[PDB]
């Protein structure tokens, strides 16, 4: 996150850091057993990070569970990143609390103007690199979709919003990816891609949740 704040230790309690080794993308909790990520996060051998705040510190209030099976959208295109959306069941449930908890599904999908909170562990620079450790805080609004076509002609699909600031300088970034877009307490998007980070012109782009929720539901409720 770029531009952003520090969140506070477990005051994001959806938040999860993927973790192969290393942090390498972020999801959401939505229920007791199950994350959703980005599928360009897709990978094997996924620990999931629960109750996190500094990733590189034992705090007290993590759970750690591995993942036991991982869903990446049946339309998945990596080349365009359209239905960049993937489903992480868990080994076993986690055990929810106020510091870890799930966050509800939207039964709307959110308008332009409205204000969202994005989270993540990503880069904290437009130019270079410095990654934080604790967990970073954006408040932004989701744009129109005539901004954001108009920001990256022939690029955006019913699937992605943008949210973000046309003037730059506040943006997700890399590392910040899977991560939630949360608005008026439900997950409307997820980080999905840009150009660059913090770039005039260039919100951020994320994955549109309210279409997905049918296959989110139906997907849990099988498997
Ligand atoms: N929001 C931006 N700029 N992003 C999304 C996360 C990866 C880098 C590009
Ligand atoms: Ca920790």
């Amino acid at each position: 996150i770029v531009g952003g704040y520090t969140c506070g230790a477990n005051t994001v309690p959806y938040q999860v850091s993927l973790n192969s080794g290393y942090h390498f993308c972020g999801g959401s909790l939505i229920n007791s057993q199950w994350v959703v990520s980005a599928a360009h996060c897709y990978k094997s051998g996924i620990q999931v990070r629960l109750g996190e705040d500094n990733i590189n510190v034992v705090e007290g209030n993590e759970q750690f569970i591995s993942a036991s099976k991982s869903i990446v959208h049946p339309s998945y295109n990596s080349n365009t990143l359209n239905n960049d959306i993937m489903l992480i069941k868990l080994k076993s449930a986690a055990s929810l609390n106020s510091r870890v908890a799930s966050i509800s599904l939207p039964t709307s999908c959110a308008s332009a103007g409205t204000q969202c909170l994005i989270s993540g562990w990503g880069n904290t620079k437009s130019s270079g690199t410095s990654y934080p450790d604790v967990l970073k805080c954006l408040k932004a609004p989701i744009l129109s979709d005539s901004s954001c076509k108009s920001a990256y002609p022939g690029q955006i699909t019913s699937n992605m919003f943008c949210a973000g600031y046309l003037e730059g300088g506040k943006d997700s970034c890399q590392g910040d990816s899977g991560g939630p877009v949360v608005c008026s307490g439900k997950l409307q998007g997820i980080v999905s891609w840009g150009s660059g980070c913090a770039q005039k012109n260039k919100p951020g782009v994320y994955t549109k949740v309210c279409n997905y929720v049918s296959w989110i539901k139906q997907t849990i409720a099988s498997n």
